[PDB]
């Protein structure tokens, strides 16, 4: 009877369908969003910056690796 259940280090609860694996961690598909805006990447594209996620444009503005 093993643990079996990721849990989205946004609202640290146990998620349950679409998981994302970021931060080394697991976040609900609808919690993980950029660390700038707060938009979340239901279907779409994300930006890792120094361990944080930011959107394509935010982690440019932030950084972009530049
Ligand atoms: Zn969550
Ligand atoms: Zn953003």
């Amino acid at each position: 009877g093993s643990m079996g259940v990721p849990i989205c280090g946004a609202c640290r609860r146990p998620i349950e369908g679409r998981v994302v694996n970021a931060m080394g961690k697991q976040w609900h598909v609808e919690h993980f969003v950029c660390a700038k805006c707060e938009k979340p990447f239901l279907g779409h594209r994300h930006y890792e910056r120094k361990g944080l996620a930011y959107c394509e444009t935010h982690y440019n503005q932030l950084f972009g690796d530049v």
